[PDB]
C-alpha cells in the first residue's frame, strides 16, 4: 500500500482576506494592543475576532460598562481592521440558571428578544465593525447549560439576526462557532439538529472550531482531518450557506500540567499551527480565524495562556517568526495547482500544489515518517524551511533529490 493526502484548492486564497486572528484586546491596555496590532499587520494580515461576554458588559440591568470596549472600536477603525465581534453568555438578570449555580453567565437567556436586543444595540453603536456573530460553541455545555439544545439556540439565533438586521441589513450575521465539527453529548451533530430546524432560511454564515491532537486528526494511525472538514463543508454548502467560516483553530505552547492537549512547546505550536493552516487554506473555507494572536496572563487558564502568536510582552513567538517566513514565501495570493511529479514521495506524505503572483510555483509538503523523494522533471528550485528559516537551493541534471520532514517544507520552483 501507499498513501498520500494531496489537496487543491477549490479557489485563490488572499491571506489578507482569508486568514484572521482571534485577538482578546480588551485584556489589554491599548499601548499594548497597539503594539499587538503592529505585529499583525506585519504579517500582511487585517482580520480579527473578538470575544465579548455579556454579563461583562452589562452588570446590572440596563447599567453598562462600554467604556473600554467604545475606544477599541475607535482604535480598531484606526488601525484599518477588519473585525467580528461575537457576544456570548447570560448577563445576571436575564440568566436561566438555578440560583445557586456557580456558572451564571454558562446558561443562555431567559428571552431571547433581550439579547437580541442587546447585539442590536452594539451593532449601532459600532457601525464600523465588519460582522457579527451570536453566541459561542452551544454544543458544548460550559457555553449552554445544562444541556445542548438546538430548538433553543434556533430561537436566539433567529432573534438576534431578525435585530441585527433591522439596523443594517446588508452586514453579516455569523452563527456560533460550533465546538470540533459541532457533535453534541447526545450523539447528534448541532448542524445537522439546527438543519431540521430550518435554520439554513436565515442565511447566516456557519462557522465551526476543528481542534485536534495533531494537524491533521486526533490520532496518528487516523489522520482524518481533511475527511470531516471535506464531508461537513460540503453538508453546509450543501444546505446554501452564504459562507463558511473557521472562527477558531490553533495550539498552546503550555508547558503542562497536561489539559486536554499534549505538550508540544514553542517549537510544537510553530510546527502544528503551520501545517494545519497548509490544510485549511487547501479547503473549502472563506475564512480562517487563528487562536489566537496573543499570550494571556493569570486571569486565563494554563494552557489558554500560551496560544499566542506573541508573548505577554506583544513579541514574536517561534510560531509567528514561522508564519512570517511562511506568508513572505507564498506572498499575498495563491493561485490552486498541482504538485510537481514525484517519485517515491513517502506513505504518509500531506501534498499541497500552488502558484503565487510571480508564477512560480509553490508545493507545501511533508510526512510523520521523514524521508526523501525525488522530483524527475526540475533541474533547479528552491527548499524553504519556515520553523529555521533555512533556504537551501536544490539542484541537478536530470531530477531533484528533496528531503522529507515531519514538518512542513516549501519547495518553489518552475
Ligand atoms: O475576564 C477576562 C477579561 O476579559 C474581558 O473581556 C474584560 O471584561 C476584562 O476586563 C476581563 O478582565
Ligand atoms: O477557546 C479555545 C477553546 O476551544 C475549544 O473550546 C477547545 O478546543 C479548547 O481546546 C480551547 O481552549
Ligand atoms: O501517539 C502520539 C502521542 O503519544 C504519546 O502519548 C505522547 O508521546 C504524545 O506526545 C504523542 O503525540
Ligand atoms: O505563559 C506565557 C507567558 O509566560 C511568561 O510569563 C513569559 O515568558 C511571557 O512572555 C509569556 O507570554
Ligand atoms: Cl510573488
Amino acid at each position: 500500500h501507499m498513501e498520500i493526502q494531496v489537496l487543491k484548492a477549490p479557489r485563490a486564497v488572499v491571506w489578507k482576506d482569508f486568514l484572521g486572528v482571534n485577538a482578546q484586546f480588551l485584556w489589554f491596555s491599548p499601548e499594548r494592543y497597539n503594539k499587538q496590532i503592529d505585529r499583525l499587520q506585519d504579517l500582511g494580515l487585517e482580520w480579527v475576532r473578538l470575544d465579548l461576554h455579556w454579563d461583562r458588559l452589562e452588570t446590572a440591568e440596563d447599567q453598562y460598562q462600554l467604556a473600554s470596549l467604545d475606544q477599541l472600536v475607535k482604535d480598531l477603525e484606526a488601525r484599518q481592521l477588519k473585525s467580528v465581534f461575537y457576544l456570548v453568555g447570560s448577563a445576571r438578570f436575564i440568566t436561566t440558571a438555578p440560583f445557586y449555580s456557580p456558572f451564571q453567565d454558562q446558561y443562555p437567556p431567559r428571552d431571547p428578544e433581550v439579547f437580541a436586543r442587546r447585539m442590536a444595540m452594539l451593532s449601532q453603536r459600532y457601525p464600523s465593525v465588519a460582522a457579527w456573530q451570536v453566541w459561542n460553541e452551544p454544543n458544548l455545555i460550559g457555553f449552554w447549560r445544562p444541556k445542548a439544545d438546538p430548538e433553543g439556540y434556533a430561537k436566539l439565533l433567529q432573534a438576534s439576526t431578525i435585530a441585527l438586521r433591522m439596523v443594517d441589513p446588508e452586514k453579516p450575521v455569523v452563527s456560533a462557532g460550533m465546538a470540533f465539527f459541532s457533535e453534541m453529548p447526545d450523539g447528534r451533530t448541532m448542524f445537522d439538529a439546527l438543519g431540521h430546524l430550518g435554520v439554513e432560511s436565515l442565511g447566516t454564515i456557519a462557522t465551526y472550531h476543528p481542534y485536534t491532537q495533531l494537524p491533521e486528526g486526533n490520532y496518528p494511525w487516523n489522520l482524518d482531518f481533511v475527511s470531516h472538514a471535506n464531508q461537513i463543508n460540503r453538508a453546509l454548502r450543501n444546505a446554501g450557506v452564504p459562507a463558511i467560516w473557521s472562527t477558531e483553530w490553533g495550539w498552546s505552547a503550555y508547558k503542562g500540567p497536561k489539559e486536554l492537549q499534549d505538550i508540544i512547546g514553542v517549537e510544537g505550536q510553530a510546527d502544528y499551527v503551520l501545517r494545519r493552516l497548509a490544510l485549511m487554506s487547501a479547503l473549502d473555507y472563506d475564512r480562517i480565524f487563528l487562536f489566537t494572536l496573543s499570550d494571556l496572563d493569570q486571569r486565563a487558564s494554563v494552557r489558554d495562556r500560551d496560544y499566542g502568536l506573541l508573548d505577554l510582552d506583544a513579541n514574536p513567538k517561534p510560531v509567528y517568526l514561522a508564519l512570517q517566513r511562511f506568508l513572505k514565501v507564498t506572498g499575498p495570493k495563491l493561485r490552486p495547482a498541482d504538485p510537481p511529479v514525484t517519485e517515491d514521495l513517502p506513505d504518509g506524505s500531506f501534498s499541497i500544489g500552488w502558484t503565487r503572483e510571480d508564477g512560480r510555483n509553490v508545493w507545501l509538503f511533508w510526512s510523520a515518517r521523514g524521508g526523501n523523494v525525488r522530483l524527475p522533471k526540475l533541474k533547479e528550485a528552491t527548499l524553504h524551511d519556515p520553523l529555521s528559516g533555512k533556504v537551501t537551493p536544490l539542484s541537478g541534471s536530470d531530477g531533484l533529490e528533496v528531503p522529507v520532514k515531519s514538518s512542513l517544507q516549501m519547495l518553489v520552483w518552475e
